[PDB]
């Protein structure tokens, strides 16, 4: 059960209690679900490493909706994978399904929004 992947950039997120003091931050977050039984959620892999360097003013937030259910229940997540956008304890937005470019897009317009 225990492990440490050197990823630079994207946390991985082991309970619920982790989320919630996670996505309660003053920081835009991104959580994205994903699972073993995901071929979808491969896609995204590359992608969310390379937008987590990109902008380095989000928390990019793996869950593992199979070690993680009740993260899935709390957020009603149908289709894996999801991302959802969030700050301050508040839900922002999201990308359901394997469209890297759009949760680009999305995070980016945030961004320039908060300037
Ligand atoms: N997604
Ligand atoms: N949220």
């Amino acid at each position: 059960v225990l492990e440490e992947d050197r990823e630079p950039d994207v946390i991985e997120v082991n309970s619920l209690e982790e989320f919630d003091e996670i996505m309660s931050m003053d920081i835009l977050t991104v959580a994205l679900f994903w699972a073993d039984d995901c071929g979808p959620c491969k896609l995204i892999e590359e992608p969310l490493r390379k937008m987590a360097e990109e902008f380095p003013n989000v928390v990019f937030a793996l869950v593992d909706a199979d070690k993680n259910p009740e993260i899935v229940k709390k957020l009603n997540i149908k289709s894996l994978p999801t991302a959802v956008i969030a700050r301050s304890g508040e839900y922002l937005g999201d990308v359901v399904g394997a469209r890297p470019d759009l949760l680009r897009e999305k995070v980016e317009n945030i961004l320039k929004n908060l300037e």
